[PDB]
């Protein structure tokens, strides 16, 4: 049911950074368990990541550092609503 | 002398805080004479590597807001939060930080009504949008940028996400901003216009020097700027109210809509932004929302108001006129338009009248085809808001008349303080219009039922299109 998506201006993404969106009322304890677990599946494949920041209070989800092969696994673990790779703003 | 910018926004007629305004943008000269003392800077740092130079951008809109001598709301507190580097660059990751950052600070230390405002724009991006929501259904205003890309804004992040309130750029002549070759971002995802080219404010070279800048950023630092005096006059307002407040009391029909292209002039809100004339009985605000295209498949397309808001009435446009009309059906307990398209039209466009109407609980009246299809509202204290019409095959006061083969909606709303009036004009043409007169708002807009493209409101007019043709216009008042 997770979906990706990626900026459409291709100059302006910034792949191997994901925001990792999940379910409307999962807990902070959740967030923290679910990044931890990608971390945990990462390593056990030979994958370095960093859990750059954990949100909570807007929307739950996490930003994390991670090559973009880890995606199909990002995408099946549990509470994820949806993953963004980031994308640059600008000044206007 | 007094900037051209601030008369802009001055009204015909004028009787010339409490609110935080929170600046998401680079990092800012907080000594500046114009805004010292009143902006608090956080120094919360989340920039990219750059791949008064740096604080020029953030150091202008502090002062276009604020400032005290060539600001729009002089004197107003200040809160600014660097997301974007010394070249004006930031990421989706850091915006959403900052906007996270927010809600904390006003989760430990509430204070009154909040207005943020996001002179940034990127690709059309869901996280950002959806946190946009969330601070938005949190109670905080959130003003942005349209965007300097001569494009539609519904393709930029936060420009279009609906519960912002997403600002263009107009000149000194009231013409939308050219940035050389581009320029203004346009189209439905816009809420109004605002002066946003030859703008002076606080420069960050010296402590007292003042530089003009150009783009929807000055723009928006306008209108949060108007927000925040009307939050300051009014700090009970919603946002909804707010916005139907900054489209009321706006110049109208002042854009040459030759500007845009061709399929963005209608969709495009031609409106320049003005103070309210005095702080302040009770008025029927109502403002027009376009819905996506629905797209060449069947196809189908959705017009919904915004919560606190009632649908009082629900028209649809094609450009080919390739339709079957819309339907207004309830959906959660509220009322929403759809619009339906025909074989081989390129698809159509709902449009929704969206009216601030409390305590009305705006009903649909349906007659499926059986002389012409008629429903009525008939009860004390209701009146007829709108009329709308569909079929399923190609090819009175307080009531509605569609065509002997098709299905009649009507809108119908409790408001025993409303007094209502159907004003027709017919012409024997591309384009009828007809107007309600001053002090009445118009609540619907329709075509009477020699082919028509559609019908939709324009402010206080009924537009209708052709390819004898008769525009219909409900209008109300407070009684
Ligand atoms: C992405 O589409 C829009 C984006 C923006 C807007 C309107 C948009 O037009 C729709 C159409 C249908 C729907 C819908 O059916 O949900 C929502 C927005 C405005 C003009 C604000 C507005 O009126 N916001 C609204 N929220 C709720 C209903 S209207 N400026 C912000 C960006």
């Amino acid at each position: 049911t997770a979906t990706f998506h990626r900026c459409a201006k291709d100059p302006w993404r910034l792949p191997g950074t994901y925001v990792v969106v999940l379910k409307e009322e999962t807990h902070l304890s959740q967030s923290e368990r679910t990044a931890r677990r990608l971390q945990a599946q990462a390593a056990r494949r030979g994958y370095l990541t960093k859990i750059l920041h954990v949100f909570h209070g807007l929307l739950p989800g996490f930003l994390v550092k991670m090559s973009g092969d880890l995606l199909e696994l990002a995408l099946k673990l549990p509470h994820v609503d949806y993953i963004e790779e980031d994308s640059s703003v600008f000044a206007q």
